[PDB]
């Protein structure tokens, strides 16, 4: 492993996010459903977000995929995967609109009890060095199986992708905007003409960023009003800022 190797948008194949997790649920009646991303860190550990698992935080009950780029059908050269510990951010909170300290961590073992191996569907994201994030305008990507419009009812099959660009805390701090919700923890980002963005269903997700020829997970889809709503970008948890959490879990 060598690290770093939706409205609008477009379809891809997990080829262009190798990183990519697809997190389930099997539920209470057998049945399994899509919960959120998660982007594979190491061999053994998915990060996401900890709102995709709040109401549901037994570990027993989700199944992890990787090299997945359709919904409810298989793809050539997927990995499956048990979640072996899931670890929520006792920090977190939601208590108004913004989701604070919105990040989680699944380590991941298959039932031959292996980690994630490397190929060329399945690769590893680099993680931030401490507070090193682009600058903002910056254009970074978003993956996911979220709606393509927050009106419609069902969930693309196949797996989408979009650029957003990085906005400042200043911009996204204005009141017509997020104001005080946003705290130094968060990242905002956005289409400058508010047509493309995160939805539904993209929650966990990575936002990802090319800092020295590295792909980044600069940040985790969090938050915000409805989809591609103008004035209303999309919140990411800003793994930058909570490397030494991620450190004395990983440990
Ligand atoms: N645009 C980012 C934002 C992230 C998920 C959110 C939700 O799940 O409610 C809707 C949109």
């Amino acid at each position: 492993f060598q690290c770093g190797q939706i409205i609008g948008g477009e379809f891809t194949t997990i080829e262009n996010q190798p990183w990519f997790a697809a997190i389930y649920r099997r539920h209470r009646g057998g049945s399994v459903t899509y919960v959120c991303g998660g982007s594979l860190i190491s061999p053994c550990w998915v990060i996401s977000a900890t709102h995709c698992f709040i109401d549901y935080p037994k570990k027993e009950d989700y199944i992890v995929y990787l090299g997945r780029s359709r919904l409810n059908s298989n793809t050539q050269g997927e990995m499956k995967f048990e979640v072996e510990n899931l670890i929520l951010h006792k920090d977190y909170s939601a208590d108004t609109l913004a989701h604070h300290n919105d990040i989680a961590l699944l380590k991941i073992r298959s039932k031959e009890g292996r980690c994630a191996q490397p190929s060329r569907t399945i690769q590893t994201i680099c993680l931030p060095s401490m507070y090193n994030d682009p600058q903002f305008g910056t254009s970074c990507e978003i993956t996911g199986f979220g709606k393509e419009n927050s009106t419609d009812y069902l969930y693309p099959e196949q797996l989408k992708m979009t650029v957003v660009k990085l906005i400042s805390h200043r911009e996204c701090q204005q009141p017509h905007y997020y104001g005080s919700e946003v705290t130094t923890k968060m990242l905002c980002a956005a289409d400058p003409q508010w047509k493309t963005d995160s939805c539904q269903g993209d929650s966990g997700g990575p936002l990802v960023c090319s800092l020295q020829g590295r792909m980044t997970l600069t940040g985790i889809v969090s938050w915000g009003r409805g989809c591609a709503l103008k004035d209303k970008p999309g919140v990411y948890t800003r793994v930058s800022h909570f490397l030494p959490w991620i450190r004395s879990h990983t440990k």
